[PDB]
């Protein structure tokens, strides 16, 4: 129709380019309705092959600065979004951009002076959209709605590893803490909870120098005057294998390096530590230092933060003792005796420190690192362990001790953040590990990536399903916006016949194996479920089509990691610990890791669904942690994965403000003909079965009051 009349001389379009995904091209001669199109490139010209139905994407008119909200784009398509963000990022140094209520945040990889108190208060009391896009605006909007509607809110940040979720979450929490002040100083303690959990919960990966290896949901509690009174942290599966293993250029958890960097301080001498390079549990990656990070200085800050939360020096030394003990455990020499047996010397210097610190008997530990007890009714058998088996038992114990320590710190943080008053409302801040893939992906990545699928599902259910259904039930004209439903890959993972259920099945077999489980995966899903693949050149791995990328998983270690057990005799020894904190960990007060995880995510998703969400979509602009560097191919891959274009389409098309409430606030044939004969714009508001939808057309009537 008129479409062809838009493609004329002097006009520009987007065409595929390998490097920048899309490249611009100017139209030479006007277009004729119905097969080709002549364009003048930046360097030369060609007759662009064209589909008369789907002509090349029209380019938008240049503006001095990229529009603050992408819904404002006349021609809404992928090239427009990619280009607007590039211009705002590379040229204007703007990391934040609106897609309606949904915020897009680009990782600058550079400190920006835009988070000060003056700016915080400039955003306070303002309406969403009045100010430039900013994480504070998202936070203010949630605060505004909580107070005005007495409704619980959620800040839900998303994106792949290193995109900037944790940073966004912390700045949102800082905003809340500042505008709630002056409380009659609980705010300082709520904020302190983040860096503590980072010290024991974050570590350097090749994607992120400060990668979160656990999921976090922090409910911030408010009183009736909307002042912070406390908070509660829910954590989700910590990466345990991190304690005893690192791949090249990766580190263990930060606090180990903070501790080792403090080895020669007087207060720490009794822990008998050395450099991080002495210990097997911290040296494995080949590099113990993070560029720009002084681990000794971080130890000092960590100690201040513990103190801020009310954890005195003795409490701090007690956790440091556990951490030191774990390090020494990793350096306990286990030697091979023949081919079937292992041995640990009771005089092993690291074993002695380990036992001194945790108050254990060295003869007992050495014995039961290298042997296992088998109790039947008829008898008790003691079998030797091979050195590999002994190492595995040793490392399992280390992981278990650390897991308890982490839970213990979280629990005590929650005790310190408790309140006696009544919780009027709360704002929940979600910060979980983001999508990640490496040369070698295992059980850890599978769980993280499954969690990210569920979050994308929760986003989609709210933004696309629930929202568009409301319109259809209210019976108004609505053109449907398509989105990619990731329910299938989710079912493949979590449902009755799923990967995780099959893993649980194999784990019940006493002679279960990773290989037998993998074969069952092949048989059930190869050439049967499209989202499941077997590489042509591998009989040890499987591939999953996730919303964001395809990921290849090695089967090795899935059973072990799903079972997550320690030998009874080792647990019994630590249960008899003469160190109070350790004995508490292993005191006596079925389901697998995979099953506990599913249940935890189910409860989290329904927690979120019972709040008003506020979505922040974080994008990692490049893979080299470079300041304001725009990698087009990687960015467009993330935009597609998060359904950013579709989010903008439904954002532009949606009615922001939504009969019985109409009359009383300020039959249905009357109220309509009343408003119709009141405002000359019939398009400025659409009437439904039981509600009238106002396009900011609703704000006009407000000021008339
Ligand atoms: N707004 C920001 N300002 C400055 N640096 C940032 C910002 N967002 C991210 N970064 C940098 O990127 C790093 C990784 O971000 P992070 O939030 O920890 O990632 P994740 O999404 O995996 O939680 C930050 O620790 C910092 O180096
Ligand atoms: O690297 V992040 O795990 O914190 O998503
Ligand atoms: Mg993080």
């Amino acid at each position: 129709m008129a479409v062809a009349e838009l493609y004329t001389q002097y006009n520009r379009v987007w065409i595929p380019d390998p490097e920048e995904v899309w490249k611009s091209a100017e139209i030479a001669k006007d277009y004729r309705v119905g097969k080709v199109l002549r364009l003048l490139l930046e360097d030369g010209e060609l007759d662009y092959s064209v589909n008369p139905e789907s002509l090349p994407p029209l380019r938008n008119p240049d503006i001095l600065v990229g529009e603050n909200d992408l819904t404002a784009l006349s021609y809404l398509h992928e090239p427009a979004v990619l280009h607007n963000l590039r211009i705002r990022f590379a040229e204007s140094k703007l990391i934040y951009t609106y897609s309606g209520i949904i915020l897009v945040a680009m990782n600058p990889y550079k400190q920006l002076p835009i988070y000060g108190d003056a700016i915080i208060h400039a955003y306070s009391g303002q309406n969403m959209g009045d100010m430039d896009p900013h994480i504070f605006a998202v936070a203010e909007e949630a605060y505004k709605q909580m107070a005005r509607n007495n409704r619980n809110q959620s800040i839900i940040v998303s994106g792949e590893s290193g995109a900037g979720k944790t940073v966004s979450a912390r700045y949102a929490m800082r905003y809340f803490a500042t505008v709630s002040k002056s409380g009659s100083h609980v705010e300082d303690k709520v904020l302190a909870s983040n860096p503590i959990t980072e010290a024991v919960g974050n570590a350097k990966t090749t994607r992120n120098d400060n990668s979160s290896r656990f999921g976090k949901y922090t409910e911030i509690s408010f009183d009736e005057q909307n002042q912070i009174i406390g908070a509660n942290m829910s954590t989700y599966l910590l990466e345990k294998s991190r304690v005893v293993f690192q791949s090249e250029n990766e580190r263990n958890y930060h606090i180990f390096y903070q501790l080792c960097a403090s080895a020669q301080q007087s207060e720490f001498k009794h822990l008998k530590l050395g450099s991080a390079e002495e210990f097997n549990y911290t040296r494995m990656g080949g590099n113990t230092v993070i560029e720009g990070v002084n681990d000794r200085a971080e130890m000092v800050e960590t100690q201040k933060t513990f103190t801020l939360l009310g954890f005195k020096e003795d409490f701090q030394m007690d956790v440091f003792k556990i951490l030191a003990a774990i390090l020494h455990l990793g350096n306990v020499q286990i030697t091979a005796v023949g081919n079937e047996r292992s041995s640990v010397s009771e005089d092993d210097s690291h074993l002695k420190v380990f036992c001194e610190l945790l108050g254990l008997e060295s003869g007992r530990v050495a014995q039961w690192l290298c042997n296992r007890k088998i109790v039947t009714s008829s008898e008790t058998v003691v079998k030797p362990m091979t050195r590999p088996q002994a190492v595995n038992a040793r490392d399992a114990l280390a992981k278990k001790i650390y897991a308890h320590l982490f839970d213990f710190i979280v629990e005590r943080i929650n005790q310190a953040l408790q309140f006696s008053g009544k919780q009027h409302t709360f704002i929940g801040v979600l910060d979980i590990y983001g999508f990640e893939t490496f040369d070698v992906n295992s059980f850890e990545q599978f769980c993280i990536n499954y969690a990210n699928e569920k979050l994308q599902q929760q986003f989609n259910m709210h933004v696309f399903k629930l929202e568009q259904e409301e319109y259809m039930k209210e019976d108004i004209p609505w053109t449907l916006i398509d989105f990619y439903d990731n329910q299938p890959v989710i079912d493949l993972i979590e449902a009755k016949m799923g990967i995780l259920e099959l893993l649980d099945e194999e784990c019940l077999l006493p002679h279960g194996t990773d290989e037998n489980w993998l074969q069952k995966l092949y048989n059930n899903f190869v050439n049967r479920n499209p989202l499941f693949e077997k590489p042509r050149m591998s009989n040890t791995s499987f591939v999953i089509q996730h919303f964001a990328d395809k990921v290849e998983y090695k089967c090795e270690g899935f059973l072990e990691k799903n079972r997550d057990t320690v030998y009874d005799m080792l647990v019994e020894i630590l249960r008899a610990s003469k160190f109070h904190l350790c004995a508490n960990f292993f005191q006596e007060n079925r389901t697998t890791v995979g099953s506990k995880f599913r249940s935890s995510l189910y409860l989290l998703m329904e927690t979120l669904n019972a709040t008003t969400p506020h979505y922040v979509r974080c994008i990692k602009p490049n893979d080299e942690k470079l300041p304001f560097e725009f990698d087009s191919k990687r960015i467009v891959q993330q935009l597609r994965a998060c359904g950013v274009l579709e989010t903008i389409r439904i954002s532009a098309q949606s009615y922001p403000s939504r009969y019985i409430e109409f009359y009383s606030r300020y039959k249905k044939e009357v109220c309509k003909v009343v408003l119709h004969r009141l405002i000359q714009d019939s398009n400025q508001y659409q009437f439904g079965k039981t509600k009238i939808f106002f396009r900011g057309q609703v704000a006009y009537l407000e000021k008339l009051r």
